[PDB]
């Protein structure tokens, strides 16, 4: 079973590959997006900056998050 190396790295790994992977919804959705391109004016930054907004928003107003925003984490000023 699990040893204490081997949770330490899990830990680690997820910690440096953390965060949504921004370039793969503008795959989807950017420029020349597979299914639209309603997002290709939007840069990684724009859609990390909307996520925390978005985030907060349903924390400011009691709503629950979406699974895919308790992905953001941090600092969501």
């Amino acid at each position: 079973s699990w040893t204490k190396e081997e949770e330490e790295a899990l830990l680690d790994g997820m910690d440096l590959v953390k965060g949504p992977r921004w370039s793969q919804i503008l795959e989807l959705y950017g420029p020349g997006g597979k299914k639209s391109e309603v997002l290709k004016y939007r840069n990684q930054v724009q859609l990390k900056d909307k996520a925390r907004n978005m985030k907060l928003f349903f924390l400011k107003s009691g709503q629950v998050v979406p699974a895919a925003l308790q992905c953001v984490t941090g600092d969501l000023r």
